[PDB]
């Protein structure tokens, strides 16, 4: 079965609740990736802010 | 004689303008000392903002 998850899911529910947990995986991904690109230009911004 | 602005005087006339010259001296180092500690005060303001 599908061990820890919210119930033992087999079949169709167990391969829909993969695809939901790989998708959720890419998201934070992309979203990790996302607040790097976001701190590292806030870091810049304040950085000019201090040469000012 | 006094020899400098004014002439040799030779006389009251030459302690006025020896007078003049010392207080017109600790004018100008008064000033400067102002002014450093203007620069000094302002430089602390500026560093604070940076670190806020």
């Amino acid at each position: 079965p599908h061990l820890g998850e919210g119930g033992a899911l087999t079949g169709t529910a167990r391969k829909a609740e993969e695809a939901r947990l790989r998708r959720a995986e890419i998201e934070r991904q992309t979203e990790l990736g996302r607040l790097q690109q976001q701190i590292e230009q806030r870091r810049r911004r304040a950085r000019a802010q201090i040469e000012a």
